[PDB]
């Protein structure tokens, strides 16, 4: 329990590199004491208990009402480009805008498929 | 082209069930974005998809075209101590076993919170 710290919890995550050239997905929840996290977007509207989205911006950002105690982001990235091609994944956790993990990440592909998954939270590791 | 199939994870809870709050949220992947996803009943539920656990068990599946499922769970009590929790969490692809997870929890007289997370993909 002393891993976990009510308050707004929130993911950034951002892309760089061939964008074109990868599908980037997200799956993003949390909790609070009476169940799954209420979810806002960016510009703080609502957008429900459980939200999903492919990556197609620079930035996208998703966060908790002050209740919650965990959020989590579960990711996948998958190409079937040409060998070559580049992708820069970054995916901050914060609880009350401190930053509390990170995941970095570079993808290149190599001419076969790829498919690789992530997952970041807000628990402290 | 990639490797796909029906993707599927499956939670059994039991013990003191009333004295935790379980909560699961759960996703896919497919090679256009997020996986569509079905209830035990083949019903579509959305392609997210998060719950309150309030029943012995559930399940959640994609159709044929996936290639990642995920499932990310909390656990908590403020109960007394004493109260015991038993969460089973098994994936599959196509009905194969990939993965799984078997939890036990028991309160202690402290706030207990947990959490789990449990993927199926290709390997």
């Amino acid at each position: 329990a002393s891993d976990f710290q009510t308050g707004i919890h929130k993911i950034v995550i951002q892309q760089s590199g061939d964008t074109d050239s990868f599908e980037v997905s997200v799956s993003i929840g949390g909790a609070d004491k009476g169940g799954p996290a209420k979810l806002y977007n960016d510009k703080g509207e609502y957008i429900g208990d459980s939200y999903s989205a492919q990556i197609r911006t620079a930035t996208m950002s998703c966060c908790t009402n002050g209740n919650a105690f965990f959020m989590t982001c579960a990711g996948s990235v998958s190409s079937i480009s040409e060998a070559g091609k580049r992708l820069h994944i970054t995916v901050i956790g914060y609880i009350d805008d401190k930053e509390v993990n990170r995941l970095e990440k570079e993808y290149i592909t190599d001419g076969n498929t790829l498919i690789e998954t992530f997952s970041v939270s807000t628990k402290e590791i």
